[PDB]
């Protein structure tokens, strides 16, 4: 357990090595969840990028936020992708809210405190709870196989996931810099462990 | 009977089962009305869609707020069809009011609080009390013959509606979040079925 | 006699027909004018019209407001026309004011209560006093031979007329809201006559 | 003297004959200006005109505030010409203040309370004291000599001129309309001679 | 020791013979930095020029902010460049800070209060303290061979460095304004020597 108020993970540049694991404390396969996060980097118009890879045994993009050059953001559960075009690239740090519902297949995705149209995706299915949690590469087995092209290139923060989805209201609040209590990951009481060339610094963001 | 506020209905993939009946005890034969709601889509930059289908058994579009794609709105009465071009699209959920008037025959229609310019259509028409009124479809028949390609990808919210042409001071109050009191269709006084793919979650918008 | 105040006339679709008359207590030349009016049409990326015609029986274009298609405004005192062009067109509601002074020739035009350059046009000229002042058509002879390639299809409203050059501090007054009164015509204690399909409904513009 | 506050010099069209010349109580020779006013014209996507012609019985463009058309401002001391490019031409009325040391070298020049870069012209040089100050022609000779194609066409006002350079702060208060005493040439006090077609007027700017 | 508030070194044309040597109490080898400045020009979209030059004998290039025409800011240490693209350019004064540390690499640059994503570069090398450091010119030996070609045209002011990397909210007290105490270079407390064409005048930037 850390405390990583204010501070950020940085991967200055390519590779193949550096990445971040997240220890997830968990037993019960997920039947929802929201992973929210900041990130800032200028890849997104010359190539994609992995921003949080969730693996399980059986299945190496278990859910995977990722970005796609030319496309926008890809969201992926159980294998099967969705995508969130964006037309013109921002040049900023972003924060994005992410969640998925098994019961009704319903996926949002949430740009800077602004949301996305529902979508859908894996009605019915169910997210194992056996996990490895990478932040700076994109995994293709449990807890391994990288590739430098999808790598993160910048600064990762402020993640955090719950096992149910969360409102409109509470995702606002998440955005505008009020309380909150994740029960899966928190970036307030984080274990985690650190691989390759990656940095703890503060935030860059406000 | 249901209060529908601060609630939506959520239309997540592309379907011709998906809909929702909204049902009132009708009265007199309407020589004027006011529809608004909120709707939000990623739909407009790739095909058509309808936004609110009332049907007759004699009129399969009596009263019809559609989405033609490359053009704009457009607003049908007792079939006859006017448009309202939109230049460039709003990546973002919008909140229309529209009315008519047998008197006139004047149409006004609104968008996000603003008027477009006052058109005519059909005066000295009548528009049929017994009716089928469908969110998500588009209706050829009294309460029927959808056609996927023009089915609502997204998020409804917010319907209502009046027996009369609501003034611009009216319409204002409407999108302000102010209170009123509809004498049609209530969104805080909702009589419904629903049917297929349909989900009740939180409203996306203010 | 009639208070026309937040009102305006609308004029739902093409046609030879539909005009206003404007009558004034008017009996002496006019060396000086001053016009300010409202008005919402779509027409502008498709045809010219006419906004206001005060013809006289020797002068069909004594005073003409008038858009010229892929140009601007035109402003015609006594036959003799000069242009404000627009290389941009606004979709919205429009305010204008605009002057004459027979003294100096300048001309003004203001926009949305933002000035044109002042330019010249008929210095020394006067204009007449028994006219025929019509709104939603272009005269070709005194109060009639309409075009309607030329008519109004939209709103137009708060048309005041002075005998005098309105100052910037006036104008300014007259398009933000404030207390005036016009010596002419005045939207507040109106005469006028109605003729075919024009009707009277709440103004779109605050 | 003549106390011009809120009111402007009116050049309504092209003229070779239209001209306000300026009295200055002159005095030694200038090591140091500075030169505001406010103007407003049309011309800009046309052709070039003068704003300020300060003629010496030996130097004709003496000080020569300039618009050159496809550049921008022309700002020429003793002769000899500097250039402020502008990229893009907005039709509005302009405050420009520029300023000239002899010691230095450095030119300053503000357009609507913004700096451009400081420049460089005529260090060590002399501005003559017996001067002849036109508005709305180019002198090519003290007191006459000019062309109709560098006539300015419209307004110009708020024109007074001090011995020394203003500093920063200095200039921000005379665009925001703070009180101040100019030495040379004060708008307040005014003594000047009208010759041709121009006209004064109530100032269209704030 | 000169207390340099509200006022900048101007460069008013282009030169190689023009530009300012900082002093700095010749203390012991950095393993981190930071540099902040306020510059203003109009050389951008012509050619590149440098903004700050540090010398060493054994490396021309020890630190190195350059602009780089239709590429952006310039950031070199020891020898070595990382690139800041600028996709457009503002014609405005710019404030920047800088900063690199040995132990990770990382480099920081932060425009106008606003982060860039962090880099890699030099790590692990140390960066030399006997140094001649340079405004207006740039350095290919210790104090010398400047061209023309490279030379800043503008305003610079705001000079100061620290010997450590400043903390995101250090920096924006930097750039609001705030008040701090630079350990290596202080505007407030600067020891300087002055050669060919550059003049103290007050800062145009607030
Ligand atoms: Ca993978
Ligand atoms: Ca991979
Ligand atoms: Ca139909
Ligand atoms: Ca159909
Ligand atoms: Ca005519
Ligand atoms: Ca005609
Ligand atoms: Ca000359
Ligand atoms: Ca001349
Ligand atoms: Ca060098
Ligand atoms: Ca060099």
């Amino acid at each position: 357990q850390t405390d990583m108020s204010r501070k950020a993970f940085v991967f200055p540049k390519e590779s193949d090595t550096s990445y971040v694991s997240l220890k997830a404390p968990l037993t019960k396969p997920l039947k929802a969840f929201t992973v929210c996060l900041h990130f800032y980097t200028e890849l997104s118009s010359t190539r994609g990028y992995s921003i949080f890879s969730y693996a399980t045994k059986r299945q190496d993009n278990e859910i995977l936020i990722f970005w796609s050059k030319d496309i926008g953001y890809s969201f992926t559960v159980g294998g099967s992708e969705i995508l969130f075009e964006v037309p013109e690239v921002t040049v900023a740090p972003v924060h994005i809210c992410t969640s998925w519902e098994s019961a009704s297949g319903i996926v949002e995705f949430w740009v800077d405190g602004k949301p996305r149209v529902r979508k859908s995706l894996k009605k019915g299915y169910t997210v194992g709870a056996e996990a490895s949690i990478i932040l700076g590469q994109e995994q293709d087995s449990f807890g391994g196989n990288f590739e430098g092209s999808q790598s993160l290139v910048g600064d990762i923060g402020n993640v955090n996931m719950w096992d149910f989805v969360l409102s409109p209201d509470e995702i606002n609040t998440i955005y505008l810099g009020g309380p909150f209590s994740p029960n899966v990951l928190n970036w307030r009481a984080l274990k985690y462990e650190v691989q390759g060339e990656v940095f703890t610094k503060p935030q860059l963001w406000p």
